């Protein structure tokens, strides 16, 4: 008894390389109507495209609103990552933890009204991003904590070794042996995971983190 | 980008009431080949059912056998759980902790040599409850470690209150079918690189 | 701002080697009044022992008895674990969980009766294993829920790699005497309103 | 078989004031060698003071420095926090988490170079607050991670609900249906968990999280 499919209006930040295309690009073979962010580079054909710094909460309320006309109040919002020294470490802070909260206030408000939302925060694949990371996760789930009663959900992806374009420019076959699975992920993999987060299926998963690491962070 | 379905032998170990009905059906409809064991009260319509108290090791064996012959070996396995002293504690281990055992040991031998495995144990919705679903988590997670290798998963869906409540975030009960739905994703080829995981589905509840 | 000693009834299963011997050294060296089970080896010079077998819920009962008239009903409950086929699974998970369960069990009416107890589970250093050290958790967890109005606690102490490599921060194995350290504390005072945790000695292994 | 008393250099930030002066003043009665931040009100008599916002870098790094001269290079370091809109969400991440990384990694050569340290964060007893916990936990491990192999180990203590000041100002009792010990913690309970930390049996610990809540995060 499967729930038939419901065409939502997506979200995806940093949605035109990497791990962010394959998400949008999936979400939008499943029927959802997509849209992503990026940073003056383009959307990739076919997507709605809009450029927002994520450090920068005018850009971010501008960016929404122009999704809102283009297809309608964002239904699901894919929050994508963002990017030892004090400039460093609130550089990481503000665009991967404060950056996931602006778009994540940004959107609140809509998901409230109609009661219903998908918050979807993908964790990055250190200290400033082993905190920010973590940051992220506390935060989702008091999101959920307070939004849950409004169906409105915050779930979190945590990526393990994925093979991006950026991946494969390193000395990597020592990462394996801390992999149960012996093998990097693909880009893919990970928008399955999202694309189940996003779907009619996932309703009743609010506050989770779904690690997607071949078993790498048991 | 969505993987083409593979249509898999699926055995759902208490597959005819509760949860394990709804995980049963929604699989079928999905498309795969669905058996079910039960505790007697007969399998669902259309569905190859077979007998199986899960604290008896050789009716595991020839449950799997019987499934091989009409099916196909199991590729995945929804392991249900059957549902204070030293008599009924070590009852309920043996049916939700050791039963667990039972099932996935008889599983793996054939999914490591085939190179196909989905693992999926259903924690049950005291001292002994909490024990042998803290216990089945632990023993998913070592599947995980020792079988991933050999495209072997094993992951948990831990319900919470399911429908078979100011403390859920949610504020409301889920239906089995929300479970099933999470059965179903990890039953499917989105899932490969998710192992050794526990997906709460509760509402909020257990954060 | 430290408080006041008080001078505990102590058991310590398993308390006559290892990480046994080390934490019911240290506890009578803190003060309080140690009492071990051993499984036929003798207890250590000086202190009071009993021989039981954790799977005989009647040796533990016995056991508990001679503690009680030699130096006091049992205020704190130090418990290790006493050490693929159904059988070998079944045997770790009768020791090891079900054990544990049998002496919490035994030790718990005292406790809440006396409104002060401290329960102390030494998960141990395989499916059987893995299964048994997180049921223990989960059933730490469960009594803590339960007992913990009476002023009775459950906690667990997860030690890493114990001398009794490169993959532990700390790049070095831990010695006995630094999980008798972590056991002296959860028995002290300063401990009271820790209930339910899982303290891992390990040099940051299982982060 | 106890190991001998060794007398640290500590210091405790915020340590003038509710959990903290708890803190430091057990730590003083246990035999250490105490001093205490403060943000002007001075520090309570008996213990060295240093004033300190834990939002400037070059205020922790004076401060520091006047702790060494006055009783040696920082050995334990106790950091306590710290303190829905952006500015409210930045200012909480600055104080408390980018708060901790400062003296944290002002702390950090001293500790290396010497083969001893004990970094102690004492979390936040309602986004911001949730995400900065959370951060420091994921920091404390990363800290953990860097420095274990040098002696220096970085573990977190998470207050349940504890008796201050200010907790007494609350209409309070709803909170110990969530409380297995059904009652709530003295600001001595929680001192008793740093006085372990900081002494000579948690030399094997690293990276965990201390929970003192009656049961209540289980």
């Amino acid at each position: 008894a499967k729930p038939p499919f419901v065409s939502r209006s997506v979200l995806v930040t940093g949605g035109n390389r990497g791990i962010g295309l394959a998400i949008a690009q999936r979400l939008a073979a499943d029927g959802h109507k997509v849209a992503v962010t990026h940073r003056g580079s383009g959307a990739p054909k076919g997507l709605f495209g809009v450029e927002v710094d994520v450090t920068d909460s005018d850009a971010v309320d501008r960016a929404f609103t122009a999704v809102e006309e283009h297809q309608g109040p964002v239904e699901v919002l894919v929050s994508n990552a963002g990017l030892m020294t004090e400039e460093k470490f609130e550089k990481v802070i503000n665009a991967n933890l404060t950056g996931a909260f602006r778009v994540a206030q940004r959107a609140s408000r809509s998901m409230q009204r109609n009661k219903f939302g998908r918050m979807i925060f993908i964790a990055s694949v250190q200290a400033n991003y082993a905190a920010s990371k973590a940051g992220v996760i506390g935060m989702a789930r008091s999101i959920a904590r307070e939004l849950s009663k409004a169906n409105v959900t915050a779930n979190v992806v945590a990526p393990g070794y994925i093979d991006t374009d950026m991946t494969r420019a390193l000395d990597q076959q020592g990462a394996l042996q801390f992999i149960p699975a012996k093998r990097v992920g693909t880009p893919a993999e990970v928008a399955g995971v999202v694309s189940f987060l996003a779907s009619e299926d996932a309703s009743y998963i609010s506050g989770a983190v779904i690690p997607v690491d071949g078993g790498m962070g048991m």
